[PDB]
């Protein structure tokens, strides 16, 4: 879809923002307020690390990042 049928960057950008909120809620889930402390602690940086990815991705293009 070269001719953008639908702007990706920015449900890419709504898709970091979901991740984003995701992994900070996360955090504050696993601060207090099942398998190994490593495991636990990646399972909170799910939304970290696709928010990172996003990030980089949406930064990649230079889209929303460099409007």
């Amino acid at each position: 879809a070269q001719i953008t049928g639908r702007p990706e960057w920015i449900w890419l950008a709504l898709g970091t923002a979901l991740m984003g909120l995701g992994t900070l809620y996360f955090l504050v889930k696993g601060m207090g307020v099942p398998d190994a402390k490593k495991f636990y602690a990646i399972t909170t940086l799910v939304p970290a690390i696709a928010f990172t990815m996003y990030l980089s991705m949406l930064l990649g293009y230079g889209l929303t990042m460099v409007p």
